[PDB]
This record gives structure tokens, sequence and C-alpha cells, in this order.
């Protein structure tokens, strides 16, 4: 088994979430900032076994599309330039699980 | 040195944490929303050494109950003019889902001035 | 590769971001909470590849800084203290990475 954790802009989140849930995959979603942009993103937590890794990857690289994205911002004051950052779609990182548990105590 | 990550759900939280506390579990947590519901969770990272894990699973199981948690009714417009109240539509909620994964190294770092 | 999990004050926060950028790797950052103080801190998820784990660490261990906090609840009682360490830090393996770059 193993977990995925899936790194994506926020427009995409939905869209995403959707995909992974419509491919019968559970997921977790947090809200996260990056260390760069200081700004708001998305990151999945999706565990899965061995085998429905790569769909799950397929399902994130077809809902994640990389994008610009603008950066939060002398005697004469001048108007500031926009600053347009590359953002990815998505950045993954997928880990290995030891074991799972799912309690259903009552 | 093993890190589990575990979703509960928010009723269980506090209990949880107290818990964890009283037994003396270290652990980090977060308000998290479910892929299925979209509602609010949270997510627990418990680091605990190799002897230990098994404790730290028993308390999880004692202190996260499953329910029925109801899904969010359809937002379709309708014509009537009403608050319309269909049927519920209840959802198996499990109390925990736990993920234990193995660490590679571990670091405690306590530099002053 | 290996993901590490690395929770941090928050006062910290903005310049271990700075010095992980400025050593050229990349983080992300989720709001917590402690179980022990109940009080929010960040938790960085910083991913590097395998040769530069310990240059990471470094930077961590540079950038973030163990501080007292005092416990709280008839009376405002003589202070007592927990030290804070700077990081509790995990460094866990990874199976795979992917940088999705389709527009
Ligand atoms: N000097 C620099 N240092 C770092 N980034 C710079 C940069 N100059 C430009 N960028 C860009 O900034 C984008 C957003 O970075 P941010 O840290 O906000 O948002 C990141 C961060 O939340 C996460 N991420 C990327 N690399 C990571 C890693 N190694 N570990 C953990 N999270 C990471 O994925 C998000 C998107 O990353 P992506 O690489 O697609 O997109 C990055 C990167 O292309
Ligand atoms: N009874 C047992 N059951 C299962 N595996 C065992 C074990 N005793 C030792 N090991 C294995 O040996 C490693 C080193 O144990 P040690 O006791 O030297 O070094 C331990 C111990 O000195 C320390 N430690 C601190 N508080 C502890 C506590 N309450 N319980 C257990 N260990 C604790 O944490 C260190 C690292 O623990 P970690 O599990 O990563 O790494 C452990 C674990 O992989
Ligand atoms: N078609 C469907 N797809 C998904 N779930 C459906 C479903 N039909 C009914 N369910 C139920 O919805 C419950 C809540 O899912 P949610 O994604 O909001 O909240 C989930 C999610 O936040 C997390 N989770 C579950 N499995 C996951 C996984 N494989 N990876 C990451 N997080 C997971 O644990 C929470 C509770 O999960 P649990 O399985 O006990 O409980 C699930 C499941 O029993
Ligand atoms: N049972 C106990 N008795 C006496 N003193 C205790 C205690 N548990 C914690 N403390 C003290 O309280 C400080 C803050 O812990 P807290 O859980 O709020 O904040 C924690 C928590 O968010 C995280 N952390 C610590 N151990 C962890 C674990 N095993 N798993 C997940 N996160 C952990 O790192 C933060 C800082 O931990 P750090 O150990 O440097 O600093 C700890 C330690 O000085």
């Amino acid at each position: 088994m193993k977990l995925i954790f899936a790194i994506v802009q926020d427009q995409d989140s939905n869209r995403l979430s959707d995909a992974l849930t419509k491919g019968n995959f559970g997921a977790t979603k947090l809200a996260t900032t990056g260390g760069f942009l200081k700004a708001g993103n998305t990151t999945f937590i999706i565990g899965t076994e061995d085998e429905r890794v790569e769909d799950a990857l397929a399902i994130i690289k077809e809902n994640c599309k990389a994008r610009e994205q603008m950066m939060t911002p002398t005697v004469d004051t001048y108007v500031p330039y926009p600053i347009e950052v590359q953002v990815g779609g998505a950045t993954v990182f997928v880990m290995p699980v030891e074991s799972f548990h799912h309690f259903l105590e009552h």
C-alpha cells in the first residue's frame, strides 16, 4: 500500500476531488501554503493499493494544469509590475505504508 | 520509529488528543476535509517508537467511534417557495482511517542563540 | 528522494521558509496544533533528494530555535515552563516522485 501526497493549485482542487471519487479513491484534503509564494494551495492525501497508484497519478495528471500565478507584491512612485510565477499542475510524493487500519468501533 | 496518520471525526478530536497526552504520546493535528462528504474532519500525525505502535493504535481505536453522518442534501433549485427537507441520506463514517508509515530518521533540534 | 516532516514554531516559520528557498529547497506548510500545549504551530513538508537531506536538516536546525513556553490553564501560579524544541523532524522514504507540468 502507498500514501500519496499531491500538492495542487486551489483552482483544480474540486475537479480533482470529484475525479478521485469517481475513480473510487478515498482522499483527504488539507489546506496548505507554499514555501515560495506563501499563498494558499491544496494538499491531497490519497491512500491506495500498490496496483492502483498509477491510476491515481493519472487522475491527478489529467485534472491539474500548470499555470502562471501572480505573487503578492525612488523619489517618484511607480505602479509595480505584476510578478508572474510558473506553478506546476501537481507536486506528488508516493510514500510506502507499513500498515493500514480502519477502526469501526462503536 | 513510525509515523501514524489518522483521519478521525471532529467529534472525537478533543477526546483523542486528551487520551494521547494521558498516554504520553506526542501528536500534531490539523483540520482537514473528506474527499467524499466534503465536510470537516481532523487528521492526526503521531510519531512513536516501534515498541509503542500497538499502544497508540489502541488509544485511537478506543477513542474514535464509527457514526452515521448526513450527506449534504441536494442544492438543486426548485420553484416552490419553501425550505425543503427530503429524506435524510445517512453515510457510514468509520472511527478512524489510519496509515502507519516507516520513519527513516528522526531529529529533535534544540538549538538556542 | 525523502520527505521531511518538520514541526516548528510559528515564529520561526517565515525565516525557515526563506532559508529553504535560499538553499534551493521546495516546501509546503500546514497550519497545525500541538497536542500538549494545544497551541498553533507549523508543519513543513519538504521533499528533497537523498543526498541533500542533511543539508535541509542543517537549514532547519540553523533557523529554528528552542523557546520556553509557559503552562496555562483562584490565582496566577508560580510559572511553570516547557521547552518547545526548534523542530521535531521525521524523515520518510519516498517510493516515487512526480512533477506534472501539462498546461
Ligand atoms: N526559487 C524558487 N524556489 C521555489 N519555487 C520557485 C522558485 N522560483 C520559482 N518557483 C516556483 O514557485 C512555484 C510555487 O512554489 P510554492 O512553494 O508556493 O508552492 C509549491 C509547494 O507548495 C509545493 N512543492 C514544490 N516542491 C516541493 C518540495 N520539494 N517539497 C514540498 N513541497 C513542494 O508544490 C507547490 C508548487 O511547486 P512548483 O515547483 O510546481 O511551482 C513552484 C516553482 O516553479
Ligand atoms: N521492545 C521493542 N519493541 C520493538 N522494537 C524495539 C524494542 N526495543 C527496541 N526496538 C528497536 O530497536 C531500536 C532501538 O531501540 P533503543 O531502545 O536502542 O532506542 C529507543 C529508545 O531508547 C527510545 N525511546 C524513548 N522513549 C521511549 C519509549 N517510551 N518507548 C520505547 N523507546 C523509547 O527510542 C529509541 C528509538 O526507538 P525506535 O523504535 O525508533 O528504534 C528501536 C526499535 O526499532
Ligand atoms: N463512494 C464513496 N467514496 C468514498 N467514501 C464513501 C463512499 N460512499 C460512502 N463513503 C463513506 O464516506 C465516508 C466519509 O468519507 P470522506 O471522504 O468524507 O472522509 C474520509 C477521508 O477524509 C478519510 N479517508 C478514507 N479513506 C481514505 C484514503 N484511502 N486515503 C485518504 N483518506 C481517506 O477518512 C474519512 C472517513 O473515511 P471512511 O472510509 O471511514 O468513511 C467514508 C465512507 O464509508
Ligand atoms: N507529556 C509531556 N510531559 C511534559 N512535557 C511535554 C509533554 N509533551 C510535550 N511536552 C513539552 O511540550 C512541548 C510542546 O508540545 P506540543 O505537543 O504542544 O507540540 C509538539 C507537537 O506539535 C510536535 N510533536 C512532538 N512530539 C511529536 C510526536 N511524537 N508526534 C507528532 N508531533 C509531535 O512537536 C511540537 C513540539 O514538541 P517538543 O517536544 O519540542 O516540545 C514539547 C515538550 O517540551
